[PDB]
């Protein structure tokens, strides 16, 4: 039987990052993650500020920020704290453990220094998790494993997906959940986040397919919707965010009973 | 009867980037790609200068450079042209097409502006290739697809690998070859680059495993060895590079017969 976000936050095996997330979701009645896919620091921060009350999480691609500095991230963390949301860097770590450790801690981005959550592809095998965890465990960070993809011709199906779940379950000290299209694990300590979400049917010219918040949360058993263009491209980003929040939240409430 | 690199450079369906690469490999008697896994620009540039004559390609992880600027890349391009090697940014693009085009063209790194070659995981479906090529084709760049990985528990096996090969064949205007452990394509227009290479047997504690140049080039039929710590960790990186070059080159010569 399904526990609320609030109750899942208190589970014995729950990761502290997952717990923080689950509490603010329950408190704010939001299971929406904004995908802030913009190329300017100014717009990133304006959206984070205006939409922060509507969201549980702000997902970034800092490698697309034309004017990235660590100070932009400082400002982002202030908004995260003020409005209460987690920052998820959608880096999709996908190298060998020795390499991803450096990409996570170092370079220009210093992702580990500001990102509550990052994600990884599982294709390299568990060394990818092991490398990230050397940096992320001391910094009290969490990781999401890419179990399925939204895009057309995704190879993250069947046994690949089962491998992702196995890897998460065996690295629960650092791995807090999945990027997936549906519920992939039966353990309620794990989060499921689902991109490829819009209110209306369709896709884009480059392989992306869409499903509705009611489908993903209500029918497919996911926890959080990740929404980019469905919000960012809208004229009124605030009413768009509210629309997605209310959709995903009501879908969750009806699944719960 | 196997074609030399020089003959392959003239193949009717050869990609211009592959052709340029194959011709300098022939000219300089090198099928060594230096994996320049360093965090300081000065060491990067000193290695590229000293080892440039011994290598056909210099592979970078720009996201690990503590003092990255576009000017560092300018200086690297100069050395690349002076010594005749290609620059390969090992970015492992792995998002949906819409995102990867932004990550390739834009952000701080502007990878497409200086990288002859980049690579991609095939997990997202062919959208990842379609995305990169929107940027890459107009800039006369090439892409390598990751068909296999060297690390323990790699899921790039069986149908996953066969999928990578199909995806390359179907996007030959942009895809010039593979990262793999062995020959995966019968078509000689495609390059095979193989990481996880050292003169001695062994591995690291984050899932990396090693095979020799002789095994990789001679027995498994790959074209180019990618060598990081085998060279970088040596006192004399120039003599180390020469050892790897001679090993890989002679293995290639003995395969041709
Ligand atoms: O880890 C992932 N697995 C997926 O299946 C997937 N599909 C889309 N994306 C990323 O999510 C965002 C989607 O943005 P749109 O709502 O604008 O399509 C963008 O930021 C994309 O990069 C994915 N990430
Ligand atoms: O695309 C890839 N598929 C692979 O299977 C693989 N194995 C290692 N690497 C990368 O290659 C370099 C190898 O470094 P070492 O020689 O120091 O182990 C390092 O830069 C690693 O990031 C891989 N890249």
């Amino acid at each position: 039987k399904e526990l609320s976000f609030g109750a899942r936050a208190e589970l014995p095996r729950i990761h502290p990052v997952a717990s923080k997330l689950l509490r603010l979701m329950q408190k704010k009645e939001t299971n929406l993650c904004l995908s802030a896919d913009v190329s300017l620091a100014r717009e990133l921060l304006q959206l984070a500020d205006a939409l922060g009350p509507s969201i549980c999480m702000l997902k970034t691609h800092v490698d697309i920020l034309n004017d990235f500095t660590l100070d932009v991230m400082k400002e982002l963390i202030t908004l995260a704290k003020c409005h209460e949301f987690l920052i998820f860097e959608d880096r999709k770590f996908a190298d060998i453990g020795n390499t991803v450790k450096k990409q996570y801690e170092g370079g220009i981005f210093k992702i580990a220094s500001w990102a509550d959550l990052v994600n990884a592809h599982v294709v390299p095998g568990s060394g990818v998790v092991k490398g990230l965890q050397e940096v992320g465990l001391p910094l009290h960070r969490g990781c999401l494993l890419i179990a399925e993809m939204s895009s057309t011709g995704s190879l993250a199906t069947g046994d690949y997906t089962r491998a992702a779940v196995r890897m998460a379950e065996e690295h629960s000290e650092f791995v807090v959940g999945f990027i997936s299209g549906s519920r992939v694990s039966m353990k309620p300590e794990f989060l499921h986040l689902t991109p490829g979400v819009q209110l209306e049917a369709g896709g884009d010219n480059l392989g992306q397919q869409y499903n509705s918040p009611q489908e993903v949360i209500g029918k497919r058993g996911s926890d959080i919707i990740i929404v980019g263009r469905g919000i960012i491209s809208a004229a009124d980003r605030l009413e768009a965010a509210e629309m997605y929040r209310k959709a995903a939240w009501e879908a969750y409430l009806s699944r719960l009973g």
